[PDB]
């Protein structure tokens, strides 16, 4: 094709659980706090109500907790590899190269 | 055009907040199992994150509480609204004749 990047263009999601515990939501609100410092537009999905989500983060989270990122199809971190990402100022990359 | 529904087709949001406290998330979980309940597919929206959103909520909700649906552009109901038109059996008129 060319060096498009379009893995810019996708949407991105915080995958998360409003069933799992004021841990997880207060974790969901610490991930969203980090997208939106970082200027990265995100909609969530829950893994309560939609079939479509609980079967990615099955496939690819291998099975680690409480919230995490996926960029359209494809798992990228959880609440706390995305802390990692963020802290050593690599989140675009974890982000757009996956 | 024709009597062709569309209303049918168009995304049904919950609109919340996950910074709103326990009884909040609590009050949307309530309002999911309605929604999934009744063959209902939707997507979340916080308005911690969501300018467009919480700019829907302003007009529309005259400014009522906690978690609430909306078709589309359109204010349907809140929390409360909802629980009130399914016991009465009639959230597939509110939903779709707004």
């Amino acid at each position: 094709i060319e060096i498009r990047k379009h893995l810019e263009s996708q949407p991105v999601y915080i995958f998360t659980s409003l069933a799992g515990g004021m841990q997880v939501i207060l974790r969901s609100n610490n991930l969203a706090a980090i997208l939106q410092g970082n200027g990265i537009k995100f909609e969530y999905r829950d893994l309560g109500t939609d079939e479509e989500a609980k079967k990615i983060w099955k496939r690819q989270a291998n099975g680690k907790t409480l919230p995490g990122v996926v960029r359209g199809d494809d798992y990228i971190g959880n609440w706390q590899e995305i802390e990692d990402a963020n802290e050593e100022y690599r989140l675009r990359e974890l982000l757009y190269e996956t």
